[PDB]
């Protein structure tokens, strides 16, 4: 099954929550990283991705610090950036980001764009890529260009799952 043992969705409409914010960043450039790499995945499958402001969404997004409730806590400044869930009810598909890293929407240290299109990979279903240049790759580098789009090697990956 190419991926054996990661869920995927059975939907392709899929709602999403931002549940709070970072200091790092004005909101709008929070809300903004965030719906732009849902796009990065939208573009290159069926999946359309919808935002809520209140209840329980599909994916769930958030900020939190160390022991969050799941746990899978994160460990301060640096090192572990962020993480998802795979798909799933509940807790499923969900991302959650370090809220004492350095957010930013430039090269330096954790793009939050970058950070979000990464885990939302996760929130879909797939695995680290051994492919250096695969936006799925385990190890985070911003590398910027002029316009931002799927590897082929996601691309790959995302239809493998859904077409
Ligand atoms: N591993 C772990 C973590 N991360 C989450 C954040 C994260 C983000 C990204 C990667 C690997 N990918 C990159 O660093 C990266 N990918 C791409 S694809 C792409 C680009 C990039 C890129 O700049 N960096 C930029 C030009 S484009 O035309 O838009 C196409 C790895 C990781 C590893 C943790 O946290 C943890 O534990
Ligand atoms: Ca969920
Ligand atoms: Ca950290
Ligand atoms: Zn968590
Ligand atoms: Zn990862």
């Amino acid at each position: 099954m190419l991926t054996p043992g990661n869920p995927k969705w059975e939907r392709t409409n899929l709602t999403y929550r931002i549940r709070n914010y970072t200091p790092q960043l004005s909101e709008a450039e929070v809300e903004r990283a965030i719906k732009d790499a849902f796009e990065l995945w939208s573009v290159a499958s069926p999946l359309i991705f919808t935002r809520i402001s209140q209840g329980e969404a599909d994916i769930n997004i958030a900020f939190y610090q160390r022991d969050h409730g799941d746990n899978s806590p994160f460990d301060g400044p640096n090192g572990i950036l962020a993480h998802a869930f795979q798909p799933g009810q509940g807790i499923g598909g969900d991302a959650h980001f370090d809220a004492e890293e350095t957010w930013t929407n430039t090269s330096a240290n954790y793009n939050l764009f970058l950070v979000a299109a990464h885990e939302f990979g996760h929130s879909l279903g797939l695995a680290h890529s051994s492919d250096p240049g695969a936006l799925m790759y385990p190890n985070y580098a911003f590398r910027e260009t002029s316009n931002y789009s799927l590897p082929q090697d996601d691309i790959d990956g995302i239809q493998a799952i859904y077409g």
